[PDB]
C-alpha cells in the first residue's frame, strides 16, 4: 500500500555528477580536488576559490538533487550549518514556526540562539493541521517541519501543510528529511520549498561524514541560499565530499535493508511483553501509518520504544545490549541504542520533553545493516535481563 | 630591531597536542579518526567524546597545538575563516554594534555590511589606523571591535596593544584581531591585548593551498565557553582530515615563514628599485609608514607585498598576464607565488575601494617559497614587457 | 538449492575488528593511523607497534574483518593482487614448480610466465577443469597450485574441493584459490579445502573502484608465519587509508553481492530469451554446464555474465557503440555496469560486469542496444 | 666549501608536474585520482614521479608502496645466476632482503666495504649485475665515493650501480650528477618528512633501465596508494626547508655532543672529525640530522640515557620532523646477524638520533639533562 518506489533511483544514485566526459582522465569515480586556488586565464573571467567552490563539491551536489527530484542542492558542513543557513534567509522580525518535536540541536539554536537576532521562535504542532493555521501571522517567513519526528516519530502530512502555508503569502516551508532520505521521501514532489538532510546519518550511511544537504526547485530560493553558502562558509571539506557521494552509491540496498530490519525489530518489540509501547510508522499500530503509506514509499530504521518501568529498567536494558551500541547519531550501518532525554535531547529543555512525550521510559534505537536473527537475539536478551513489571 | 622571536615555537608546533600517550598505539603523529561517535559506557556522563560534531580526538590536538601557537589558552577550529566570524558574531544580540576596520578582506566586509545588518546588528567602518577615530566611534552599544593587521591589500597597520587599550577603557566590548597575514609566529595579538586571534587557516596557518579552515585562539574563561557553545550550536565545524592535514601543515610553519619572509623582503626591495613601480606597500621596508610600529609588535614580516606599477591598467593586466612562475589566482599563503588584482578580482564586493586605494594599478603579490632568484627573474621579464611610461 | 548463507555474514562484515573498546575515545569507526612510528617505552621491548611496515592499526582491523568474513584465522592485506600474488610465490625457492591455471587471469598469468620462472621456478600451465588432467601434472618438485573460478572472462567453474584432495595427496602442496570475482559472501575456498582464499579487493570486496589492495587468507600456522615474513620483509603494503577505505566498503559487501546477483541474474535471464543472443554462460542459469557444482559450492552468483551475439564482431560493436547506460571500460566488481569485448573468447563474445543500478533500465539499455545491432 | 646548492631545486620542488593546464578545474593542487576504471599509471602518481624525477635531476622516476618493495623490484631485473655485491653496513631490511630471501631464488649475495674502493674492485666477478651502495651508511654512518664506485664498475660492462640517497635526499645529494644508474629512496623519511606515508621512490636516466623498471612496477603490482602520493608530493614542498633546519639543527647536536665529555665518540658528516669529511664537501651541498655517537660506559648507559629524553622520543624511524632516539643493535638493526654487528661497529653502546625541527635551545637541553642522568 506503499507509494511505488521511485523510477530510476539507483541509476541517478550511481551516474549523476559522476559523468567521465568531465575529467582529463575520463576516471569513472570523479578525482578529490584538495586545491584552495585555481589558475586564471586573466583577471575578469571557471573555478577560483574551493568555498565558493570545488570540482567535488559540486558533483555530491548535483547528484543529492537529482535523488531528491530537485533542480540544485547545497552541500555544508552539517545539518546544523545547513539549519543556521537555512535561517540567514531572514531578517530581523521575522517569525519561524518549528515542529514542537525536533533534533535536539534544532529546538536549542532556535530557542537560544536564533532568538537572540530578532527572530521570534513558536513551536507548534503541526502534525495537527489546524494547529498551525492559528500560528501563522503576517510576520512568519519559515516553516521547519521534521518528518517523522525525532525522537517521537510523530509524522507530519507534508502536502497538508504545503497547500496551507503556502495560502498566507511568501512563506517558506522546510522539511528536514534526514530520517527518512530521498530513496523513502521526497518533500519537494509534496510541495515543500526545501528538503534538508543531516547527511551525518543515511545518506552517507558510514559513520564517517558530517554534512548538511539542502534541496530546492525555486530559482530565487536557490540563489538567496548559494549567495549565503559563500558569504558564511559553512563549507563541507573536499573530502567529506566524496566520502557521502560514494555513500549515496549504496543508498538504495542500505535503505531497503534498513527498512527490513527496522521492521522486524519493531515487530518484535510489540510483542514483546516487556516494551510499553513502540513507536514505527511501518506497524499499522503506528496513529499516522495510513497517511505514511501516501507520503513514502517504505521506513527506515529508526524504531523507537518505551521499556515498561522505571529508567532503571531502561538502564539496566542499555547496559545489557551486546550488538546495538550505545551511542548517539543514527542512520549508520551499526545499530545504535540512546535514551534521549538523557543524551541526544538533553539540551531540550525539560518541561518541553515532558509535553513532548521524551519521557526515561523512551528508548531510540537505530536498526542498522546486522542479522536480523542476531539484533532480535540481543533485544530479546537485554529485555530478559531488565524484566521490568509486566 | 624586531621582538625577538617566540620562545618555544618550534617545539610546541611538532609537540603540543601531540603527545603519544593518547593512543593506545602509542603512534607518533595523532590519528585521523573520522568516527562520528563514540560508545558510552552509561547514558548521561561527563567523560570522553560523545559526537564528533562537538566533539573529537582530532580536532581537539589541533585546537591544542594552535592555542600554544598563539599563546593561549584555548583554540577552537571551524569551517572555513568566515564561519569563524560568523560564529564570533553570533557571540552578540540585536540592538549591539560591530566596528570593523576599514581595509578589511572581502568577505568580512560583505558578511558584515549584507548579512549581519539584516539581525538588528549595527556596522560601522572606521579607520581604525587613527587610533583616535576608533575612540571616537564608540558608543554604549557597541559590542565588537574587528581588525586586520596589515590590512589586506593594503596593508595598514593597527596598533593592537593601542587600540586594545582604548576598546578596554569602558564598557565590556570584545577586540578580534584577524592574524592570517601574519601568523602566530610573527604577531601574537594577544600578547598585546586583543580578546581574540582569529585565522583563515585556508592561508598561512595551512600553507599548501589544500584546506579550506579557520581558528580562533583565546584567553578569556567565560568568552571560550560562550565561543565553545556556538562552535557546537551552529555547526560550521572542520573536517577531520582537515585537521589532520592543517595540524601536518602547521609542523613547518617556522621553516615556512621564515623563507616567505626572506624571499617577501627580496621582492619588495627589488620592486623598489624598479623604474616601473609607482610605489611599494610592504611593512619590512624602512619606507612603509609604519614600519617603526612593525618592529614594536611583530617578530618579523611575511610574503605579502603590494605595489602600484606604473601606468594604467593595461599596464597592470600586462604585467599580469607576462608572469611565467608567479600565478594568477585569487588565495594566499600558499608555498607558490601568486599575483592578484584585487580591484577586479578578489575584492569584487567601488566606492570605498577607492577611498581605500584600490585602483586599477594597485597589486597584490603573495612570495612563495620558490627561489628567490627565479621570483626576481619573473618580475623583470614581466614589468619589461609591460613597460610603463616611467 | 544453493549452499546456505553463511551464518552471521553481515554481522561480522560490520563489527569484527571495529571493536571500540580497542581506542581511548570508545570511536565506534576505526580511526585511519597514518603514523610511521610508535613511541616506545624501553629499547626492544617485546611490545605493540613499532614501524609501520610491519604493521599497523587500520591495516590490522581489516585483516582481522576480512579473516572472518572467509572463515579464516588470519589474513594479510597488500598493496594490489599482482603484489600479494608476488609474497606467495616468494613462498617458494629456485627448483620449485608452480601449476597454474589455463584460463588465469592475464596478471597472474605474466608475472609467473615473464618474471616468476627467471629465478628458477618451473611454471607450468593445465585445464583444471578436468580434475585427472591435474593428477598427471603433479611432480616430486611441485609446490604450488594456482586456481581461479569462476573464470573470467569463459566463466568455467572449478570443483574446488575436488582439486584439494588431489593436491593434498601428495604432500607438501599449497593450494591457492583466487576468490576475487566470488568474494567469501559467494564462496569459501578455505571451508572447502584451498590452502589460500586470495583476492583482488580492487573489484568486489571494496566495490567503490576506487582502491587498489590485494587480501590473502590462511589457517595453517606456519603457512601464516611464512607469509606474515614476507608482508615484512617485501613490503607491498597497503597504505592505511586504502585499509580504512577497503574496510568501509566490506560493510556493504553483503547488500552488495544480493543486488548483483539480482540484477546479474536478471540480465542473464533476459540475454538467454533473446533472440539474438547466440549463447549465455552464467553459472546461476540451469543452462550452465557446472551448475550443479555451483550450488554445492557457491551460495549464489555475481553480477558477471557472458555472452555471445548473433552476428558478428560488426554485430558486437554496434551493440557495445549503442549501450547508454552500460559503460565501455576494462575493470569490473564495481557499483557500476560495464560491457567490454575482451578479445580486443572469440570475435562475438562480449562481457558484462552488471552493476546496482535499476533492472528496468539495465534491461531496456541492453535491449535498445541488441535492436541497434540487429534492426526493424 | 660543499658543493654549490643547486640552481632551481625550490622552484621546481613546487611547480614540477604541478601544472594547472593539466586539469579542467585548473586546480593550482592537483587532485587526487582515486578511480581503478577509465571510461573508454593515474595522475596524482604521475604528478610525484616528475617532481622527483626533476628534484633528482632524473629524466625517470618510479613510485613504490615502500623503499623495500623499491629494492626488490631492482632486484627483479636480474635472473638467477646473477650476483649482487652490497654494502656491508645498510638498512636492516636491506641486509635482510638480500640475505635471507633474494639469497633463496639463485642469486649470490656479497658484502664488501666499498668506502675502501680497492675492496670493492677486488670483489666483482663476470657475473656481478648490480652494485648496492647506501652513502652515508645507516647507522654507522661510513661515507661512500659515489663519482669513484661509479668509474670501477662500469669499467667492465653491463653492471648496475644502485645508490639508495634516503638519507641525504636529492637537496644535498644527487647520486645520479656522480656516474650512478640508479638513485634510490625510502620516500618514508626526509622525502616525505612528515612521518605518515610509506613508500619507496626510484631515480634513471638511462633509457632501456627505466622501460625495464617500468615493466616491474606494473607486473610486481607493488604500487603506492594515490593518496599517499598526493602527500608525499605536498611534503617534498618544504624538503628544502625542511632539509636546511635539519642540517643546522644536526651540526649544533653533533658539535655539543662532540664536545661533552660523557660521549666516547661522535659520527657525523658535518664535522671535521669524520674520515671522510672531506669527501663529504666534494660530493654533497650539505648535511643532514641523522648524528650517531657512542656514549661512554656500557649498555646501562645506553639505556638510561634513552629513557631520560624528553623532548627526543624513542622510537624506530627517521628523517621527521620529531627528533628520535634509537640503540641500532637491539632495535632498528636486530635482523642483522650478531656477528654482523660486532665487526660493523654497531655496538651497546650506539645510539643514532635524528634530529627533527624542535629548536635548537630545547634539543640541546634535553641530551645534556639525560647524559647527566647516566653519569653523575
Ligand atoms: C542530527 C540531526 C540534525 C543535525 O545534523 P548534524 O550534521 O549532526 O549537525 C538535524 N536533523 C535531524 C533530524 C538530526 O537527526
Ligand atoms: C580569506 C580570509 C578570511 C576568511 O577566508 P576563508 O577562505 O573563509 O578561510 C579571513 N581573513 C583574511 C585576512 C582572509 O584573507
Ligand atoms: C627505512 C629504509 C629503507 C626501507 O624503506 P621502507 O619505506 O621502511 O620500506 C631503505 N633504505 C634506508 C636507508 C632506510 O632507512
Amino acid at each position: 500500500g506503499f507509494l511505488p518506489h521511485f523510477q530510476h533511483f539507483a541509476t541517478q544514485a550511481i551516474h549523476v555528477g559522476q559523468d567521465p566526459e568531465q575529467w582529463t582522465s575520463r576516471a569513472v569515480v570523479p578525482p578529490i580536488s584538495l586545491s584552495t586556488t585555481f589558475k586564471q586565464g586573466a583577471p575578469g573571467q571557471g573555478f577560483e576559490y574551493s568555498r565558493s567552490g570545488n570540482p567535488t563539491r559540486n558533483c555530491l551536489e548535483k547528484a543529492v538533487a537529482a535523488l531528491d527530484g530537485a533542480k540544485y542542492c547545497l552541500a555544508f558542513a552539517s545539518g546544523l550549518a545547513a539549519t543556521v543557513t537555512i535561517t540567514h534567509l531572514l531578517k530581523a522580525g521575522d517569525q519561524i514556526i518549528c515542529m514542537d518535536d525536533v533534533y535536539g540541536g534544532t529546538n536549542r539554536y532556535f530557542r537560544q540562539v536564533a532568538s537572540e537576532f530578532g527572530l521570534k521562535i513558536s513551536f507548534v504542532d503541526c502534525s495537527k493541521i489546524k494547529l498551525l493555521e492559528a500560528a501563522i501571522t503576517p510576520e512568519t517567513k519559515l516553516v521547519w517541519i521534521e518528518t517523522p519526528t525525532n525522537p517521537t516519530q510523530k509524522v507530519i502530512d507534508i502536502e497538508g501543510c504545503a497547500h496551507i502555508v503556502h495560502k498566507h503569502g511568501d512563506i517558506i516551508l522546510v522539511v528536514d528529511n534526514t530520517f527518512m532520505s530521498p530513496y523513502f521521501q521526497r518533500p519537494l514532489a509534496l510541495g515543500a520549498d526545501i528538503s534538508m538532510y543531516s547527511a551525518t546519518k543515511y545518506m552517507n550511511g558510514h559513520s564517517d561524514v558530517v554534512m548538511g544537504l539542502v534541496s530546492v526547485n525555486c530559482e530565487s530560493l536557490h540563489n538567496r541560499l548559494r549567495f549565503l553558502q559563500n558569504s558564511l562558509g559553512a563549507v563541507p571539506s573536499p573530502i567529506d565530499c566524496y566520502l557521502c557521494n560514494r555513500g549515496l552509491k549504496t543508498l538504495h540496498v542500505r535503505m531497503e535493508k534498513h527498512f527490513k530490519n527496522g521492521m522486524a525489530v519493531a515487530q518484535f518489540l510489540e510483542s514483546n511483553p516487556w516494551v510499553e509501547k513502540v513507536i514505527y510508522p511501518g506497524l499499522p499500530s503506528h496513529p499516522q501509518h495510513e497517511l505514511v503509506k501516501r507520503q513514502c514509499t517504505g521506513c527506515t530504521g529508526m524504531v523507537t520504544f518505551y521499556i515498561k518501568g522505571t529508567l532503571q529498567h531502561a538502564e539496566i536494558f542499555l547496559k545489557n545490549l551486546k550488538l546495538f551500541t550505545l551511542a548517539e547519531s543514527l542512520g549508520g550501518f551499526e545499530s545504535l541504542a540512546e535514551l534521549p532525554a538523557i543524551m541526544t535531547h538533553a539540551s531540550v529543555l525539560k518541561n518541553d520533553r515532558d509535553v513532548l512525550g521524551i519521557s526515561d521510559t523512551l528508548i531510540r534505537l537505530s536498526v542498522g545493516l546486522e542479522d536480523e536473527e542476531d539484533l532480535l537475539e540481543d533485544l530479546d536478551q537485554a529485555l530478559k535481563a531488565a524484566h521490568p513489571p509486566s
